[PDB]
């Protein structure tokens, strides 16, 4: 877990993401995609996009982004007892949308990317180690639920 200090942090950084949860939304996916265009195919929706201009001036990707940060957001301040939101994302995630855990990696990096990106000089080191954990615990806890359906 997280100590109550390193949750603070967390939900204080999360306070940059809530001024501007499309704008962030939307570039979370979009380094998604660029670095690891595997992603990208797992939308079909998304999948006609070629070119970074195309997903900067997709009003639906801007959108999907919304709705995963917002869900993201909610299982964080739950600080750790998010056992009723994690169930259904693993489930819709390995074996319906069939993402490998791995592309959770990409975009937890991604999240950390982009608050560097948007913020240069305001994501502290004490502020990343704390999100970082969060994430970990994230993917750690989709993890067992991934076994549990042998996804990974
Ligand atoms: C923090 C990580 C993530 C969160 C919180 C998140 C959240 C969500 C939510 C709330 C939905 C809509 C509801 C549902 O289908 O369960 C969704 C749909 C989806 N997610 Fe994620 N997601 C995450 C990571 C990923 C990653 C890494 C990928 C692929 C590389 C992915 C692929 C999808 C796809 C394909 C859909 C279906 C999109 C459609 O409507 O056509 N997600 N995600
Ligand atoms: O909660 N202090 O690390
Ligand atoms: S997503």
């Amino acid at each position: 877990g997280l100590s109550d200090g390193e949750w603070q942090q967390v939900l204080n950084v999360w306070g940059k993401v809530e001024a501007d949860i499309a704008g962030h939304g939307q570039e979370v996916l979009i380094r998604l995609f660029t670095g690891h265009p595997e992603t990208l195919e797992k939308f079909d929706k998304f999948k006609h996009l070629k070119t970074e201009a195309e997903m900067k001036a997709s009003e639906d990707l801007k959108k999907h982004g919304t709705v995963a940060l917002t869900a993201l957001g909610g299982i964080l301040k739950k600080k750790g007892h998010h056992e009723a939101e994690l169930k259904p994302l693993a489930q819709s995630h390995a074996t319906k949308h069939k993402i490998p855990i791995k592309y959770l990696e990409f975009y937890s990096d991604a999240i950390i990317h982009v608050l560097h990106s948007k913020h240069p000089g305001d994501f502290g080191a004490d502020a990343q180690g704390a999100m970082t954990k969060a994430l970990e615990l994230f993917r750690n806890d989709i993890a067992a639920k991934y076994k549990e359906l042998g996804f990974q």
